[PDB]
This record gives C-alpha cells, structure tokens and sequence, in this order.
C-alpha cells in the first residue's frame, strides 16, 4: 500500500488521538450544521457510495443532540438520501451555520481542478466553494477523506504530495480547521459519532442499519468509488465487511456509556 | 501461424491481460453504444458470418447493465440480425455515443483502400469512418479484429506490417482507443461480455445460443469468410458451441465464488 493513511497516521501530532479534535469542535458547534457530501467518480461522474452514508450519521447524531442539521450534496444523492427524511439545504450560505462538515467530497487542486485518485478530472459542478468561504470567515470546518483528494485534505497536502500516486496533481489546498482521515470515508463518520457518543454519554449509533443504508443508495443508483461490482459496497469493500466494523463501535461505544 | 496473433500475444505489454483495458472502457461508458460489424468477402463481397454473433452479444450486454445499443451494418447482416430484435443504426454521427465499437469490420489502409486478408481489394460502402471522427473528437471506441484488417489494427500496424502476409498494403491504419485481439472475432466479442461480467458480479451471457445464432445468420445468406454449412472462419459448429460453454462456465464460478 501507498496512500494517505500509511504515512499520516505515522507522522501526524500525536498529542491527541486521531479523532480528538473533531469531536471536540463539532459537540461545541452543534447549532446549525451543514454536512455535504458526493463524490462524482469519473468517467461517468455519477456519485459514489462513500459519504452518504457517513453523512446521514452524522445528520442523526446532531438531531439526537439537539441541534439542527441539513445536507448540501448533488441531486442523485438527495434522491438516493430520499427514503430517510433528511433536510436538504438550499442556498446555503457559511455564514448560516455553526458548523460545516464535509464528508468524502471533492476539493480543488493547485491547478483549481478536482482529480480523482487516477488523476481523471471530475466535471460537475463543484461542492467546496462554501469551505473556502468558512475559513475566510472563521466558521468551524471539519472534513473526512480517505484519498487526498478530498475537501479538508489541504491540510496535509505535503504528506499527500510527497506519499501519493500524483500527490502534486491531484492533492486538494482546500484546508478545514479539522481533518479526519480513514480507510473508508463512512467508517471515518462513524468514528466520529462513536467518539462524540461516548463524550456525552448516549449511543449516538444505536439503530444504524449500515447494510440497509448501503443498499439502498445503492438502489437509487449511487455507485461504488473503487469496483465495478453491481452489488451494494463500498471503495470495493463487501457489505460484510461494513456492518462488522459499525457492530464493533457500537459494541465499544455501549461498554464505555455503560460503565 | 504466420498470423498477427501469435506476435500480438508474444509483444504486446503486460501489464494487464489483453482484455482489461477494453472491458474497463466498455463498463465505464455503457450509456449509448454504437456496434459496427459486418465484413465483406471478396469476389462475392458479402459480409461474412464472424462479427455479427459477437456485435450481438455485446449488443444484448449493453441493454442488460442498463444502457442503449445501437448497429450499423451492412443491409444483409441486418436481415439476418432481424429475427433478434435489435435496434438499427440511425443516421450515425458519433456526438451521439458514448461508446463506438468495431467487431470485425473492415479498415482503411495506407493507400486509402480496404483489402482481405488474401490481398483482393473490398468494394463495398465504408464504416470506418466514424471511427476516424470518434478519435477526433475524444469519444470512446473499441475494435475487434483477427486479422490485421480491421478497425482499430492502426494499434499495432507495424506488427501487422512486418509478422503478417501482404503486411504493407493490407494492414489497416485505423486505430481505436483499445484493440481485442483474438483467433476469431465473435470469440474476443465473448470474451469481453464474459470480463464485463466478472468485473460486474452477473453472467452476461446468460442464455446465448452460439448454435442458434451462426445458423439463424448463416441461412440469411452470411458466409463463411475462410472456407466457405453454418460456420464461423472455417471453424465447425461445435467449437463454437465449446469455447462459448468455456466462457459460461467459468463466469459462472467466478460470480458464484
């Protein structure tokens, strides 16, 4: 292997663990968040099956907390989210919210163009324009990928460059206050809800059905990043696998509120 | 064989076996796809029966993941395609696909002419010249050839050139953006449904009947384009029958597995 993980989780800051962070700015900003997600994977630049998922958590966890949450993401996403009755945000403007969060969505280049992981440029209209504007504005912002080139990924741009497959071309700048980074963009949600739940007490995953999630954007036409399989999945990684790693955080998550 | 065959598979790179990259262009742009086929015989100059079969199960691929198929081919070939359905080529311009594909069918050479493999010169209609505006405008297209002939052997013409008889003037110099070389067209066809179907998780060729189909074309008047009863490049009924059952089986484990 040769990816972002490898490396960042070698030389990050290790004061904190890898998820610290991020549940501590998105507890203290709850309000009004925005989560945004999608990801066109070339050539046919249809959306992916990593984020949805993992944004959907997080809408819940929000609401369960009391907040309030919307979604920013592309039409064929809004309609595979459909069946889960989550509010979709329309004209969404930074300053309306107390947090943004992006979850696996694509951030432009030092070239100002959006790469996938094989360098084929995406051509859609583009998610991270409201990030930039956060930043600027001093609103939180946390993001979650799993390549390096995702919203958020400007943060460690030079891990990227210097450890991935056309890190000069395709590493994002699009920088977030917080990054969270992971081998599946869901699972790396999911470690967040999972962190934030133990924080506060309650088990913010109780009742998630991930291969019931999966299935169904799957249905609605939502495709996988990584393989042509036909069958739901997820960066090519059997449902099996998903619903076991969302069983063993939820197992933890419950020991610890339990204690 | 003093075939193009034989050095393609010595030669060629290796990174990946030799019909990756078509099935990954062939998964990746299913939503409208163009098959051309049809390949005349000298004197006669009737289209032959290898490229028809393989068009069709491509054809029947395309419509099953979900897209729209269309074929350009010569009138005889679509008489004989007609008792299956297919939809017939409009007016063609290549804007309109995203996806053109070649299965057996005749390409230009250096002079401008179109030959057989024996050196006898085709007259009939052109069909690759959509082919030439596709590479021109960016737009997708795969080719299926035995010979060295065909569109999309532009790919390899100096192998064609210097491994294969009458190299110079019969190699074609239309290329494709990916090259499925095979002894027999309709078999490369196959062995791309049956790549797609792994890459994919369903068997699509699922209730192809290679028998029915060569005999169905074949009394329509298609012959054969080597020794000239139903068959496919001097090839008997049966090892049609057994490569095609290879294909099946195998899929069939892989999807299972």
């Amino acid at each position: 292997n040769r990816g972002v993980l490898k490396v960042y989780l070698d030389y990050r800051r290790k004061n904190f663990n890898f998820l610290h962070n991020s549940t501590k700015m998105f507890l203290d900003n709850l309000e009004r968040v925005l989560i945004v997600t999608g990801f066109p994977i070339p050539p046919m630049m249809v959306a992916e099956t990593d984020g949805p998922p993992g944004a959907l958590a997080i809408y819940r966890a929000v609401e369960m907390l009391g907040g309030k949450a919307e979604i920013l993401t592309y039409s064929e996403v809004e309609k595979a989210l459909e069946p889960f009755g989550v509010s979709l945000a329309r004209t969404p403007e930074p300053e309306d919210y107390s947090l943004i969060i992006s979850v696996e969505t694509p951030g432009r280049a030092a070239d100002g163009r959006y790469y996938s992981m094989s360098a084929l440029e995406i051509k859609r209209d583009p998610l991270d324009g409201i990030f930039l504007k956060a930043r600027a504005l001093g609103i939180p912002t946390i993001g979650v990928g799993d390549g390096g080139n995702e919203i958020g990924m400007g943060k460690i741009r030079e891990l990227v460059v210097g450890h991935v497959p056309h890190g000069e071309k395709i590493a994002s700048v699009v920088e977030t206050d917080e990054l969270i980074v992971s081998a599946v963009s869901n699972w790396g949600a999911y470690g967040l809800v999972a962190q934030a739940s133990i924080e506060v007490g309650r088990n913010l995953l109780e009742g998630w059905d991930e291969r019931r999630v999966i299935e169904a954007i799957s249905s609605a036409g939502l495709i996988d990043g990584v393989s042509k399989t036909l069958a739901p999945s997820v960066d090519g990684i059997r449902l099996m696998v998903h619903e076991g790693i969302v069983e063993l955080l939820k197992a933890v998550v419950d020991e610890a509120i339990k204690l």
